[PDB]
RNA sequence: AAUAUUAAAAA
């Protein structure tokens, strides 16, 4: 039960270049009219969505109870329908396999009301009556198509995108309803996932093992194998196609697995599985010396069996399969929107009878929003030129700018773990005399050459290294660590210097130090510069919110979830007025709890600091927060406005600065795109960074936008939505909107506006880095694994 | 790991 309202939205930005705008999101016109909602019990409990649904198709057919009715279902428990049906609960025995299935009334749902909510803004939105509303628009695609979250996809026809490995991708769609002021929109945009190909199981073993003198697999490759076949269904060949999930790969051969076989005897012997294709189905294996999947002491040889069609892929892909993934299924932002524009031209929603039977009518043009592109904010730099920065279309640069506060880099040392003949000590010292170079132009200074260079292999090297480090070279600043490609010293760099000696340590893969350029080496410096406590830049401090007339902290949050495995938790807060300098806390907790848990006291370390380096007590809060999933706002809200009070109350009893508490949503599929093609920017012709939205689209009467803060490099933008849950603070629109945007340009590693604020981006980052602290049982083991050194605990060592 | 953006997330 909801307590903590969230604020209606105060009003509508007026500040920014208004920009013609087209979304993805198509006008809904519902009946307003009653429908009933039916639930439906099927025994068996536990089958498929797909199997629910041949079951609940059966009994419509079969059972004009339903008369010449057309009714729509979630494949789970709820079926709606546009007229009541003839009855009072009902018991039918199908037989399609037999089912028991009883339905029953569970209630009147109101379209008139969801209707009134969207015109009217007086009352709550009616959750039940949005969802017999998706229900009903989706149920033909459902039955058409293979569901997965809310999107559709289909088997791959007239393309071919594998991704090795056994792997594939398939094209579909996601389809949402939403309100809107005024009317529900349809949401729809394309979109792409990997399944495994359906292919013989042979084949998919020789994919994962990368094999092209048959001989049986050694454990290595079968442990391999076993962990990517695992869990996954199969279907057989030789008896005309039952389907197995596969449960293990045996570790003896087909010629050598056995199973008790009971004889006419009686007797009971060891037969081989071999031997049993043999005698009962007079099938000689090609392949007797491949291991068996155990399913379901049942073993099926490799060669009977097909991996089964259509299963998605849910197992983290490979670099390069993420990589091909990705160049496969980028699109410029105008390509996009002509293939929504023709997925919708096909779909013919209008047609489609379902939605005829619930007096749906869907626009099929997008929406049209005026949005505006917000003013970017100057960025002041220091040394003797105090230069400004004003970004253009999201990007500045460095040229002719020396840090806000550049620190002197007097002890340093570099330690290459690149093997020698690959990176030369004239080669290395290229390297530093070229970032040497850069570092002073841009106030960062080197002064000399480093204390020590030494050559190392391996992950067990770097202790000892850092330890002698620490030891003899004192007011050591800096390790430089040159990297070998994709290593496992880059996690123990991070165990030994983060958390376990507290050193600063700046990695470059030999690549980068071989072949430099000017551009890689100003950016390593704006990292390296504030690692070791500097300040780059600070936004120009006149053309911010009021908020800054006081002491005001800025959290970010973000939860990150195992592919066993911890969850990760990270809040990070600003240190200073600017605000420029972050402290970060982070935990772990309960795999895939998405609530905070110990939110209350990460909350109190950081104010404790920030009183430490301001000599400040913080009157206003602002709090984004990252890594929320759709529909579980209001939970994760109550609990986490709640923790934060707490921390505050648990300082001081009568504590009680102003919070502001935003989501910040990438994981969404709300696409924007200039309606006049002359305001496009770029070869991938995005909206232009700032754009922002908060009519047509948004909210009915809550405080949500969009804001698209960065320049879209590649494919379409995904515009950042923002969901302000609670504002103790009084923000206008304009204000909020705007404080949002300067944020995303506070960002230490790169002169560009990002898409996210610096906040939550900085606790995305602290909690990545945990998962390479952690990288090797009981939870005060892993507790101690995340946590970061003393020397360590004050500084940026995240960015 | 210079960096942002970008797809997904019976036997």
């Amino acid at each position: 039960q909801q307590v903590f309202q969230a604020p209606r939205r105060p009003g509508i930005g007026t500040v920014g270049k208004p920009i013609k705008l087209l979304a993805n999101y198509f006008e809904v016109d519902i009946p307003k009219i009653d429908v009933y909602h039916y639930e439906v019990d099927i025994k068996p409990d536990k089958c498929p969505r797909r199997v629910n649904r041949e079951v609940v198709e059966y009994m419509v057919q079969h059972f004009k109870i339903f008369g010449d009715r057309k009714p729509v279902y979630d494949g789970k428990k709820n079926i709606y329908t546009v007229t009541a049906l003839p009855i009072g609960e009902r018991v039918d025995f199908e037989v399609t396999r037999i089912f028991k299935v009883s339905i029953k009334w569970l209630a009147i749902v109101s379209w008139r009301m969801l209707h009134e909510a969207l015109v009217s803004g007086q009352i709550p939105v009616p959750l039940e009556s949005v969802q017999a509303l998706d229900v009903a628009m989706r149920h033909l695609a459902s039955m058409r198509y293979t569901p997965v979250g809310r999107s559709f996809f289909s088997p791959p026809e007239g393309y071919y995108h594998p991704l090795g490995g056994g792997r594939e991708v398939w094209f579909g769609f996601h389809q949402s309803v939403r309100p809107a002021m005024w009317k529900m929109m349809l949401n729809i945009d394309v979109s792409a996932t990997a399944f495994y190909k359906a292919q013989p199981v042979i084949e998919f073993m020789c994919e994962v093992l990368d094999i092209r003198q048959p001989k049986p697999l050694t454990d290595s490759q079968r442990v391999r194998f076993t962990k990517e076949i695992k869990g996954l269904k199969v279907e057989v060949t030789h008896c005309g196609k039952r389907k197995y999930r596969v449960c293990n790969v045996t570790r003896r051969p087909a010629s050598h697995q056995t199973f008790p076989l009971q004889l006419e005897s009686g007797q009971t012997v060891e037969c081989t599985v071999a031997q049993y294709f043999k005698q009962k189905y007079n099938l000689q294996l090609k392949y007797p010396h491949l291991p068996c999947l155990q399913v379901g002491h049942t073993y099926l040889p490799l060669e009977v069996c097909n991996i089964v069609a259509g299963q998605r892929c849910i197992k983290k892909l490979t670099d390069n399969q993420t990589s091909t993934m990705i160049k496969a299924t980028a699109r410029s932002a105008p390509d996009r929107q002509e293939e929504i524009s023709r997925l919708m031209k096909n779909a013919s929603y209008n047609l489609d009878p379902y939605i005829q039977e619930f007096g749906i009518k869907v626009k099929d043009d997008m929406t049209e929003v005026t949005g505006r592109v917000l003013p970017a904010p100057i960025l002041q730099y220091g040394g003797r030129n105090r230069a400004i920065a004003t970004p253009n279309q999201g990007v500045w640069d460095m040229r002719g700018k020396q840090f806000y506060n550049g620190i002197e880099i007097k002890v340093w040392a570099i330690a290459c773990f690149a093997p020698q003949k690959q990176c030369r000590e004239e080669v290395l010292k290229n390297f530093t005399d070229q970032l040497r170079k850069i570092s002073k132009d841009a106030g960062m200074p080197i002064q000399g050459q480093p204390c020590f260079c030494k050559y190392a292999q391996g992950a067990d090297s770097v202790e000892p290294m850092f330890r002698h480090l620490k030891n003899t070279y004192s007011g050591l600043q800096l390790i430089i660590v040159i990297l070998p490609g994709k290593t496992p010293v880059y996690a123990e760099v991070k165990r030994v210097g983060d958390t376990l000696l507290g050193m600063a340590t700046q990695c470059v893969q030999v690549k980068n130090v071989v072949k430099t350029s000017p551009q890689t080496l100003s950016n390593l410096c704006l990292k390296i510069n504030v690692k070791l406590g500097g300040i780059n830049n600070i936004l120009v401090p006149h053309q911010r919110s009021a908020v800054f007339q006081q002491p005001v902290i800025f959290l970010g949050a973000d939860v990150t979830h195992p592919p066993k495995k911890p969850s990760i938790t990270a809040v990070v807060g600003s240190m200073d007025a600017h605000p420029s300098r972050y402290c970060a806390t982070v935990r772990v907790q309960r795999p895939r709890q998405e609530i905070i848990e110990d939110l209350s006291y990460m909350v109190r370390e950081l104010l404790i600091q920030f009183y430490k380096s301001t000599r400040f007590k913080p009157t206003r809060i602002i709090f984004y927060r990252d890594g929320v999933p759709e529909g579980q706002l209001p939970q994760i809200l109550h609990y986490e406005l709640l923790a934060i009070r707490d921390a505050c109350i648990k300082l001081e009893k009568d504590y009680q600065p102003g919070i502001t508490y935003i989501v910040v949503q990438k994981r969404h599929h709300t696409r924007l795109f200039c309606a006049d093609k002359n305001e496009r920017i770029g070869k991938s012709g995005n909206i232009p960074a700032g754009t922002t939205v908060d009519t047509n689209i948004t909210h009915p009467f809550e405080f949500d936008f969009y804001l698209c803060s960065h320049a879209g490099i590649q494919g379409t933008s995904r515009p950042s939505h923002y969901y302000v849950l609670w504002d103790d603070n009084r923000f206008t629109a304009d204000e909020l909107q705007i404080l949002t945007y300067q944020l995303c340009h506070t960002y230490v590693r790169c002169t560009r506006s990002v898409s996210i604020p610096a906040p939550a981006y900085y606790a995305r980052l602290v909690a990545f880095r945990a998962r390479y602290h952690l990288v090797d049982r009981d939870p005060q083991a892993l507790a101690k694994a995340v946590q970061v050194h003393q020397d360590t605990l004050r500084t940026m060592y995240f960015a």
